[PDB]
DNA sequence: GCAGGCTAGCCTGCA
DNA sequence: GCAGGCTAGCCTGCA
């Protein structure tokens, strides 16, 4: 079910993290999108087609400091997933959201867009 | 739980429908957004400020045929809420979605955006 | 567990 | 081929 989805998404990882961390990060994200069909499908089709066409926001709940914990490690959620699928060498303060993103990290909403195609590297 | 949201939204109705119809339409929408905090806040702020600043999509589940039933009446959900808060005289095929709307009626997604400020009025062909 | 109300989905009657 | 009406299924207020 989710295991089938995870594996397809793992095939697009850029190697900027260990296999165990990437699996942990993907499983965590997929579980959160299990009851959000449209957003899950937006993530899968944007990852696979390399953000060819505009995609919908893929959101998760924002924490107070804005950091997500995956396998005992903390980091910004939009950074973790942009590093994972687009920029393995991504650093701090290198991500600027696209104009059409509604839940971009910087907006400090209750939700964060972790769609890596909703950010451009700067 | 919170009927204070329904009351504040009822104050912005344009009178194109009966008080009873409007109350049922708003109650139905608010119940669907009860566990979607961001979407509910985007709706309240968009209505109150007359869509001054860009707002997020306010979505509900799409039915098979696209129509929503409220108080025994069926209609397109984006039309029902655009009539209620923006155009009381609104007719069929007079809405066109804004470029930044992700869940527009026309896209036939799982979800339908009912944010009236995510649609602009057009002349029917 | 139960009473009762709301509506998506299905069906039909005029067109 | 639509508009609109009927109701199974789902949900909730209840004691
Ligand atoms: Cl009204
Ligand atoms: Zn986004
Ligand atoms: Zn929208």
């Amino acid at each position: 079910a989710c295991l089938s989805i995870v594996h397809s998404l793992m095939c697009h990882r850029q190697g900027g993290e260990s296999e165990t961390f990437a699996k942990r990060a993907i499983e965590s994200l997929v579980k959160k999108l299990k009851e959000k069909k449209d957003e899950l499908d937006s993530l899968i089709t944007a990852i696979t087609t390399n953000g060819a066409h505009p995609s919908k926001c893929v959101t998760i709940q924002r924490t107070l400091d804005g950091r997500l914990q995956v396998a005992g490690r903390k980091g910004f959620p939009h950074v973790i997933y942009a590093r994972l699928w687009r920029w393995p060498d991504l650093h701090k303060n290198e991500l600027k959201h696209v104009k059409y993103c509604q839940y971009a990290f910087d907006l400090k909403c209750d939700s964060v867009c972790v769609n890596p195609y909703h950010y451009e590297r700067v």
